[PDB]
């Protein structure tokens, strides 16, 4: 409610910026499989660099959000993320995490995404299911995030062959770019699959 009339707003404002951008989290697993309890809006936006970046946060925070965290790193895109506060909204405060260099194929990913309807009268471009189970791999955290292994298997539950092939080749991408850290995400995902 809220939550939704949030994420017209910055669907209506990320479109009217001309941003390359695409949902993830919540509204796209629950498109993407099977609806889930969603309370903020997450958002891959494809930008050139940090200064790309930070020039979009700055015209945000001129229109109806505020910064509550940015998410910096030591990598060549210093600015991984940030998290705003919306005010769209008066129920209650929602939060909008963008995604900039976070997973490190965030071009990749608002390039594959496809217009879904997500809400009556709401067309926003919606990653794919492949791009999801990569993002959610990587982001598996058991102790701070039990819906990833959940969202996890949703999304497999629901994905076709091809799906699952893509969902390896964006792994392998994720790993050429470093932001694997030192882990095999594709080992993990063998695991995890085993039950």
């Amino acid at each position: 409610n809220a939550v939704e009339s949030t994420l017209r707003r910055v669907a209506k404002d990320l479109t009217g910026l001309r941003q390359r951008w695409a949902l993830v989290g919540g509204f796209a697993v629950s498109a993407r499989s099977e609806p889930r309890f969603t309370r903020d809006v997450d958002i891959v936006v494809a930008v050139a660099n940090d200064d790309a970046a930070e020039s979009l946060v700055r015209q945000l925070l001129t229109q109806q959000y505020h910064l509550l965290a940015s998410v910096e790193q030591d990598a060549a895109r210093r600015l991984a993320a940030v998290r705003l506060g919306a005010t769209a909204d008066t129920a209650a405060n929602v939060v909008v995490d963008l995604l900039f260099a976070s997973c490190g194929i965030e071009p990749e990913i608002a390039e594959a995404a496809e217009e879904i309807e997500i809400l009556p009268d709401l067309v926003a471009p919606v990653a794919t299911t492949a791009h999801l189970i990569a993002m959610k791999l990587l982001a598996r955290d058991d102790d701070r995030r039990p819906q990833d292994r959940s969202d996890l298997r949703a999304l497999v539950d629901a994905a076709s062959p091809q799906d699952i092939q893509d969902a390896r080749k964006a792994i392998e991408l994720i790993t050429l770019r470093g932001f694997h850290r030192d882990r095999d995400l594709a080992a993990e995902w063998t695991r995890l699959a085993a039950k």
